[PDB]
């Protein structure tokens, strides 16, 4: 899911469903604080950013 209101194009739902198409991209957690690739049918976190720093964008390459 992307994480709704107020929140932007480089942004899923961590633990969130998502389709395998998505393949490897790397996206933005709803606060920032991880990078997320969909993996198992979820968004998962790959990086903990620790702070809220993640960006990417609406294709993906996402990084802390």
């Amino acid at each position: 899911d992307t994480c709704g209101s107020g929140y932007n194009v480089d942004q899923r739902r961590t633990n969130s469903g998502c389709k395998a198409g998505n393949g490897d991209r790397h996206f933005c957690g709803c606060d920032r604080t991880g990078v997320v690739e969909c993996k198992g049918g979820k968004w998962t976190e790959v990086q903990d950013c620790g702070s809220s720093s993640c960006k990417g964008t609406s294709n993906g390459g996402a990084t802390c």
